């Protein structure tokens, strides 16, 4: 389908886990199983992410098990989450490289940085946090 108009700072590409702060803490107030956790902070994760426009896949695999969730920018899309619950969300997008949506009270924030990909989410107190490299 050609190049269809090459975009620059498109969230797209494979990134593998380098680490993760407040893993335990985060996974615990989601409410996953404390074998899961205890096992998932070991399994090395990746996540694969696809902006097309203003569409963005984001895959996510770790634990031996896969999540995907597919978005729009600007529209309201409904976001599926490491326990399997899906809820509606707009997503937004900054001029910064950034994206923000919002699920269950957990305040995801991603920010592409070249080839590294931070990630952040707020609920409640728990701030975990996220630190992916292109693979």
């Amino acid at each position: 389908h050609h190049h269809h108009h090459h975009v620059a700072m498109s969230f797209s590409g494979k990134y593998q886990l380098q680490s993760q702060e407040n893993f335990e803490a985060f996974m615990k107030a989601i409410g996953l199983p404390e074998e899961l956790i205890q096992k998932g902070k070991d399994i090395k994760g990746v996540s694969e992410i696809v902006q097309n426009g203003k569409h963005f896949k984001f895959t996510i695999t770790a634990g031996s098990k896969v999540i995907q969730n597919e978005f729009t920018v600007g529209e309201e899309c409904e976001l599926e989450t490491m326990t399997g619950e899906k809820v509606k969300t707009v997503v937004q997008l900054e001029g910064d490289n950034k994206l923000v949506t919002t699920f269950k009270n957990i305040k995801s924030v991603t920010e592409l940085n070249g080839d590294i990909i931070t990630n952040t989410m707020t609920l409640g107190d728990i701030v975990f946090k996220r630190i992916s490299k292109r693979i």
